[PDB]
């Protein structure tokens, strides 16, 4: 029981989603879009969510009540769209709402809360405005929802060591950011998906934000750096980045990565996924404890 | 006990001939150039060869002596590169040269054997210039080798009934090439893959030409049109397209569209598959029957 709808499951966080809702026990559907036809690595990705059990349902953005068709069968419908991909999302609002039977909607949220990114930077302030519409659709239509905020993907922000322009440990040398004493929270992305599949189904996060702060994983930038020296034996030679160097000549000096290192920023100088505080009633590592969730070291580990 | 490198192995065909060499027991080394700490997919690929046990081995095409080292570190160097993709192998070659260690090399072909197409014309012709242009050079090294040739992948032909334009089952209609009564083969590329594995280490193909031909997988369009339709119970709207028609004004279409279109006719009309026939000596299905094949029936029930 319970019948989920994942659109978005060729995407980073939404291969996990698919694949931590099939291991949850959900009846899991997902959505197959005019995807490949064209794209090799996505049927095959799709032919081996059957091979677990996935029900294929077959849908465009294009045909409104296609989409509506997707949504009829479900109870809860998880969005992971990772051109403007965000915004698309309210043609599935709508769909949602003609349909009128879905008991949950989980948009994309899978990073920095957006309602708290007022005055974020352009061009980065994009993301959280186009998420920001998303909500109100959903809110405008009473659709009942859960986000999912709180926490960098430890493949782009924990494996690099918070590094831009690679996803892997460096050899030598590696950039601190500011003084290098903010706290960032990092999760495993299995571990989010798997948080996502627990949260949709419990009435505890009807109609409210979850956060995924794990408390092992909450980390500065520098103590993250000194976990992979632990591990390897070797110092790294540091160089502090004090915040101006760190958006000089972003002018347009770079193509609209522009956005990337802005958030880098909230997150890194001014520590916004962790300048406040939640409860235990609203973090998921509190409200699924039985989840044994992949500290920074095991992490890491895997790259030696 | 066996020691194989693997080059490509981000590649399509690359990545399950790291996953079989490391299935049959071999010590399975694989390159990875400064390209992949880029793009997650291939690092998350990468990673998942360690978590089965494969070492991995740095280097660059433009740092001749890494190649160099890597290549010392093996018996047999596979090479599977899915443009630039195949001559970046005569680079290696030299690396192989200069090393002299090596027992076997595998350069990157595992489609039609290029010998044989004396008969096509530009620009589907390259890619055979330059399949050979490398064994010219591999020869010439003496450097001993295995070409392994003469099969379709099942995911680019198979389950999309040989339609181009997608690669997934036509819902209504399908194009027959021919009175589609010109059998080629099939292969699963998983079966390519393990085949390579076991062939690598194996006496009797050591300087000679292997074939991919499954005796069950030997199908012309019409009846694995057929087999799809057996599995799906409606009948699908045949067109037979003449091959004139099929070819007509192919001088004025975008020059990689020529190639498909050049390709698919050397496979469902000239037959340069089946042009030919092979004993037992020479074909993978008979030199190592401890495979159970995937048959072209089994491969598209997996899509129903």
């Amino acid at each position: 029981k319970t019948r989920v709808l994942v659109v978005g499951a060729t995407g980073y966080i939404g291969k996990r989603i698919v694949r931590a809702c099939l291991a949850e026990g959900h009846e899991t559907y997902v959505l197959q879009r005019p995807e490949i036809g064209l794209e090799i690595e996505k049927v095959q990705l799709f032919l081996s969510f059957k091979k677990l059990g996935a029900r294929i349902v077959e849908g465009s953005f294009s045909d409104h009540q296609s989409l509506v068709s997707a949504v009829k069968l479900v109870d809860v419908v998880v969005s992971a769209m990772s051109s403007h991909n965000i915004l698309v999302q309210l043609k599935l609002v709508e769909a949602i709402k003609e349909a009128g039977n879905v008991k949950r909607f989980l948009p994309s949220e899978f990073g920095m809360d957006p309602p708290r990114m007022g005055h974020a930077l352009p061009p980065g302030r994009e993301t959280f405005d186009q998420k920001m519409e998303v909500r109100q659709a959903i809110e405008a239509a009473g659709i009942p929802y859960t986000y999912v905020v709180g926490a960098c993907f430890a493949a782009y922000f924990a494996g690099n060591l918070s590094q831009m322009v690679t996803l892997l440990p460096p050899k030598e040398k590696v950039n601190i950011y500011g003084d290098g004493n903010v706290k960032v929270v990092f999760a495993d992305e299995d571990d989010i998906a798997k948080y996502t599949a627990k949260t949709l189904n419990d009435p505890r996060t009807l109609n409210k934000t979850v956060n995924i702060r794990p408390p092992d994983n909450v980390l500065t930038q520098l103590e993250l750096v000194q976990i992979w020296e632990k591990l390897t034996g070797k110092e790294l030679e540091k160089t502090n980045i004090a915040a101006q160097d760190f958006l000089a000549n972003i002018e347009q000096m770079e193509i609209p990565h522009q956005a990337g290192i802005g958030h880098f920023y909230h997150i890194f100088y001014e520590g916004c996924l962790t300048d406040h505080e939640v409860g235990e009633d609203e973090e998921a590592s509190s409200l699924y404890p039985d989840v044994k969730y992949k500290r920074m070291d095991d992490y890491l580990r895997m790259f030696l």
